[PDB]
Order: structure tokens, then sequence, then C-alpha cells
């Protein structure tokens, strides 16, 4: 039927300038030696991207998915939804966000300026009065950071990203922000995993597991997700959304970006010239999230009745699933996983890589994560997330004019706390340039879903303690998994391998501890791994007094 994308031969072009590596990496030349390795996606693979993605759909549903599809609309139904007014959803514009072609950006927009609200109001008034005309949309190259492949092609193309002018952006909260704070949770419950810090996405999992007399485990990830979503898969989001109880003005203002917006338009690049023309989801709009997530659901939960999945438990998010259920002897689970795939490539949802039944909670990776194990010194098994450190590690190593790594240590310390990779080497390293620079009490941002949080480096154990437990600054015995994965990464970009490491944190240690007060605490909890003698750790009292439940929620 309907191709995903049209091209006019117009370049992507660059949105703004595209920064250069320089001679010397002052920050991570002491980290990783192979800085030839890391590399960041630009405009100029902008083209490769869009070949991959342009596609035709066939879609064929079937009387499970009408089935499913109707067990989420009486679940919507139960929502009770509101507009924000104008002035909310405009204070919910990012500081940075993208300006407006109307001569206003984000600055505007948040303090109520006169001129930016009342283009936003002439914008919402044009919503609720033409239900038709396409809005137009910017495309630009995502840039973001990895480390080269070479058994995957060296380096891949960037992501296409595809959104609307900052008042429409706006907009799109008036009508839907709130829906996006409810909806998720209210159709899938547990099964919504953007809810999970990653101690609960562990418990939950591992709970799941446990519950199943034989358990049988398997992940799914669809290719270019995005590109196989249908202009009827947008309209059926649309029919779910307005299933809640809303306002009228919501509903019209709903069905305005639906069909103006959400189901497709024409794209422009940076340099104003046409570009293309989208049928797919555009990454950028206010529901990419919560479609991709919930249209997910739709379709997994009903490739799990027609191929049946016995007793499915799911965790979901975006384009990632994974699938806990019981198993029906391994030939019969293969041939159902083969149903699942078939059924999924028929709604439009066709698999990255083909999925496998496992039968061991380590080797089932999902929105690139695995559950792993460890021991204490007690032998006491201990569960925790993790995640290969290859592209943590390329991102710990890009410093430019424009950018400084230092916050995405952060982020990987705080998530990843308990593992081996960010315990002997982010910590070692993040711990060693503070020090030096002597800044290790200036506070860092925290970054997670589109929210930024102020963090002071010498807060972490507290924070560590809070969002993972004590059990973070103990782990003893690592799996076979993980040792050949973490020491395979440090090999594969030119680090110090492991036991160098724990040379340099003893150092690290030492002088943090050198420096008595709070510094002192961090070398004590979050080098305790490095010593022989280890001291004894106990509850922080400050770790009670941390609220960070916003952290990893939406
Ligand atoms: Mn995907
Ligand atoms: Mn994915």
């Amino acid at each position: 039927s309907s191709m995903s994308y049209s091209w006019t031969g117009a370049l992507i072009t660059p949105c703004g300038p595209e920064e250069e590596k320089l001679p010397i990496n002052p920050l991570s030349n002491s980290l990783l030696r192979y800085h030839n390795k890391v590399y960041c996606t630009t405009s100029k693979s902008a083209s490769q991207r869009a070949k991959k993605v342009t596609f035709d759909r066939t879609q064929v549903l079937d009387a499970h998915y009408d089935s499913v599809l109707k067990d989420i609309k009486l679940a919507a139904s139960k929502v009770s939804a509101r507009l924000l007014t104008l002035q909310q959803a405009c204070q919910l514009t990012p500081p940075h966000s993208a300006r407006s072609k109307y001569g206003f950006g984000a600055k505007e927009v948040r303090s109520l300026s006169g001129r930016a609200v009342n283009h936003i109001k002439s914008v919402w008034k044009d919503l609720l009065e033409d239900p038709q005309t396409p809005i137009p949309t910017t495309i630009m190259a995502k840039n973001e950071v990895f480390c080269v492949d070479p058994a995957k092609g060296g380096k891949k193309p960037a992501r296409l990203i595809v959104y609307p002018d900052l008042g429409v952006r706006v907009c799109e909260k008036m009508a839907l922000y709130d829906i996006t704070q409810k909806l998720p949770q209210a159709v899938m419950g547990a099964s919504y995993g953007f809810q999970y810090s990653p101690a609960q996405r562990v418990e939950y999992l591992l709970k799941a597991w446990a519950e199943k007399k034989d358990p049988m485990g398997f992940s799914y990830d669809t290719r270019h997700f995005d590109s196989t979503v249908t202009e009827r898969d947008i309209r059926t989001e649309e029919s779910i959304y307005q299933a809640c109880s809303l306002p009228e003005e919501a509903r019209t203002a709903i069905h305005s970006l639906t069909e103006r917006l959400y189901v497709g338009g024409p794209m422009f690049n940076s340099k104003g010239q046409t570009c293309g023309y989208r049928r797919c989801r555009a990454s950028g709009v206010l529901t990419t999230s919560m479609g991709n997530t919930i249209t997910c659901y739709v379709k997994a939960l009903a490739a799990c009745k027609a191929a049946g999945i016995v007793a499915p438990t799911m965790l979901v998010c975006g384009d990632d699933l994974i699938v806990i259920s019981e198993s029906q002897g391994t030939e019969e689970d293969e041939r159902n996983l083969r149903a699942f795939t078939e059924a999924m490539t028929r709604y439009s949802a066709p698999p990255g890589d083909p999925p496998r039944p496992e039968y061991d909670l380590e080797l089932i990776t999902s929105c690139s994560s695995n559950v792993s194990v460890a021991l204490g010194p007690r032998g006491r098994r201990r569960y925790y997330l993790t995640r290969d450190p290859t592209t943590p590690l390329a991102r710990a190593a890009w410093e430019t004019v424009r950018h400084s790594p230092i916050n995405s240590w952060l982020g990987n310390i705080i998530q990843y706390a308990p593992t081996i990779w960010v315990r002997m080497v982010l910590m070692t390293h993040f711990f060693s340039i503070l020090m030096v620079q002597d800044t290790l009490d200036q506070n860092l941002n925290f970054e997670m879903y589109g929210s930024v949080y102020s963090v002071n480096p010498l807060d972490l154990p507290a924070i560590i303690e809070r969002l993972h437990g004590l059990d973070a600054f103990s782990m003893h015995t690592y799996s076979h998994h993980e040792l050949t994965r973490v020491a395979s990464a440090l090999r594969k970009l030119g680090a110090p391998p492991l036991r160098v490491w724990k040379s340099r944190a003893r150092a690290v240690r030492a002088s943090l501890i050198s420096r008595g007060g709070k510094a002192a605490v961090c070398g004590r909890y979050l080098f305790n791994w490095a010593v022989k003698t280890k001291l004894k750790l106990t509850p922080l009292p400050e770790a009670r007094l941390l609220d960070l439940s916003s952290w990893f929620t939406v």
C-alpha cells in the first residue's frame, strides 16, 4: 500500500555546524587510546539512512489484533485527561529547544513573552479551525557517537529526526501532554517499561521469571520502527487517545494534529528546500515515545495470541520488548517464536534480528541492557542491570570545543553503578579527572528522559545507595559473560585492562580519603572493591532523605 517516505533529491543538510575531533583529547586520552575509532554520525550519511528506511508497507491485521485493540481502548476509557493551558505548555519547553521560524525561541516561550504567546494562540486556533492542511516539518540527521564496528560496515548512518515548528510543539503539549503522563500506565500497567529504575527493572524481570513454572524468555526489536508505523497505526493511536474522557476542545486539536502532522506531511531540510514526504511516525513529535510504546504493545500482545505464547509477562519500552512466558518445550517454543515473528511482520513490525527463545535470564538483551549476577563476599547472589560498555566508553571520549563528555560519565555512573566497568573504569576516571581539576564539588547535570537533574559528585555514595542499595559497593564475583564483554570492549577501544584500573583506583581512593569529608566517603564507599582489607560499609543517613523517584520516570 503506502511508502514510508518519498524524496525530491534535495539534501538533508546540516543543522548548523558539525564538530571536528581535535588532535588532543585532554579529558579522555588517559581513559582510552583508540580515538580514531570514536565517531559522530552526521548529515553526510543522512542519504544512506534515507534509503534504508524507505520501503513499501503492507499491513494485514487479524482477529487477535482486533481483540487486543478493543481491550486497550476499554482500558483507555478509564483515563480522564485535561488540556494544559497554553502557558503551562509553554513552560514545559526545554531551555534550548530549537527556535521558531517566527522570530522567537525557547527563552521567550518559557518566559511567556507577548510575541510568542500570541503566535502560539494563533497556531492553536488554526488547529481548531483547519483539520486538514498538512503541517510542514524539518528533517535533520541525529548527531550521536559510537565506536566503529567493522562487523557492521564501520559507521552507522545518522538517524532521521523530523519535527514541526516550536509553536506547533507547544500546541502538541496543550492537547496531549497530560495524556502522555497517564495513558501508557493506564493501558499497560506494570508492562510499561519507562517507569522503572534499573534496580526496579531487574526486580520486575526476576519476579516474572520466578513465577513461571518453566520460564522461557525472548526479546524483540523492530527494524527502523518509526518507518514501519502506518498511517492506519497513527489514526488508531488517535482513536486510543479519544477513548479517554477529554474536553471537546482537546478532541478537536488531537484529531487535527493527527491528520495534519502525525499521519504524515511534507519535510523540508534546514535550508528550507522541500525534501520529501512522510507517511510514517515522525521521530520528534510529542507522541513519539507513547505512540511507539502503545502501538508496539498492541502488535506484540496480539502476536503473542497468534503464536500461542502461554502466560506472557511483557516489558515494553518504545519498540523494545521482552516476553517472559511458560515454555512449551524448546521445539514448540521455536515454532511459536516463528509464528510471533511472522505475525509482527504482518502487522508491519518486521524484526531487526530474528528472535530466539532463551532459558537463562542473562542471555536476553532488551532496550540495550541485560540482567546479570554477581556474588557478595557472602556467596549471596545479587542481580543488577548491565550492558555492553562499548558505546558508553565511546561517548566518554567525545570531546570537542562545544561538547564535554563529563555529564556522559556521570550518567553512566548513576545508571550502571553496580557494574564492574562503571566501578573499576568510569568511577576511577571520573574522580581522577575531577580531583586534578579540583572541581569535585562543582555540580554536574544528570540527563534522563528529557529532564536534567543537578548532581554534586560528592553525593554519589548516597545517590547510589538510594538507587541500587549498598550491594552496589560490595559486588565481588562477576559473571563470565560480563568479564569477557568488559575485557573485550577495553581491548577494542585501547583502554587499560582491569588490573591496571585496580592500581589506578587504589591511588584515587587514597587521594579521596586524604581529603576527608565527603570526598573521603566517596573513597571508602565507591572504591572498597580496590583494597585487600575491606571496610565494613553501613547505610548512609543522607540516602534516606533522597527522593530520586522522578529520575527514571516520564
Ligand atoms: Mn528498533
Ligand atoms: Mn530498539
